[PDB]
């Protein structure tokens, strides 16, 4: 399963993740300007939904985040509603 779809029920104090990257923002990696999950709260909603650090954000509640700006991604995550559907790309292994 390289792409996954995860459902996060929003809660007091947010989804429990941090995101990094996006077009024009400091990149998370050297070969990808995309939006990545840079941190997952151990005890937060996203962790319980199965989200993992390093996941690349592809879509949030239907909003495509490929080639998106950091700001658009933050806005989609912050305004998405009681539940958030997140489509991510997951690498089990990284070529170096």
């Amino acid at each position: 399963m390289e792409e996954l779809t995860l459902t996060i029920l929003r809660q007091t104090g947010g989804l429990g993740i941090s995101i990094a990257g996006g077009k024009g923002s400091t990149p998370y990696k050297g070969d990808d300007e995309g939006i990545f999950i840079s941190r997952v709260s151990e005890e937060g909603p996203a962790a319980r939904a199965g989200v993992r650090v390093g996941d690349k954000l592809l879509e949030v509640n239907g909003v495509a985040l490929q080639g998106a700006e950091h700001h658009e991604a933050v806005e989609a995550l912050r305004g998405a509603g009681t539940a958030v559907q997140m489509r991510v790309w997951r690498e089990r292994e990284t070529s170096v």
